[PDB]
């Protein structure tokens, strides 16, 4: 569970990077 | 797990659209 949670957290930053 | 992860992804997608 922790690895996929970290992967989802990493994917979360993609939308923040694309918003700029 | 995958279905609820996709649901969380779809919910996350709404916050960036609401922020704009």
């Amino acid at each position: 569970l922790q690895l996929e949670l970290d992967s989802f957290k990493e994917e979360l930053d993609k939308y923040f990077k694309n918003h700029t």
